[PDB]
RNA sequence: UUAAGUUAUUAAGGGCGCACGGUGGAUGCCUUGGCACUAGAAGCCGAUGAAGGACGUUACUAACGACGAUAUGCUUUGGG
């Protein structure tokens, strides 16, 4: 998910998306550990999604001040 | 046949010369790194936590670089 859609989302939606993305990342890591993950690029994709979500959240809580 | 006399051949190995190899890294050529300077700029950083480090971050990750739990990177504005 890109920064444009992230900015479309609302703050509560940003937090929920961060939670679900972190849960997905955890599941991906566990599959990788157990040897059940072939599509390894998903880990990096989700990591960058989380980074973008947090970036937009920080932008909002900065511009509020 | 005898006697007297003379002189070879031998190379175990060695010497000189020659040929062919090996080892070794000189020499020639080369440059990625240095050395001395010129002109211009700049001449401080730090409790808003520095210099320098430790430990981590990748699908696989021992090391250097980069980066910092938003980690082998995030947003934005321009270039291409």
């Amino acid at each position: 998910m890109k920064a444009k859609e992230i900015r479309d989302l609302t703050t509560s939606e940003i937090e929920e998306q961060i939670k679900s993305s972190k849960e997905e990342l955890f599941n991906l890591r566990f599959q990788l550990a157990t040897g059940q993950l072939e599509e390894t690029a998903r880990i990096r994709t989700v990591r960058k999604t989380i980074a973008r979500l947090k970036t937009v959240a920080r932008e909002r809580e900065i511009e509020q001040s």
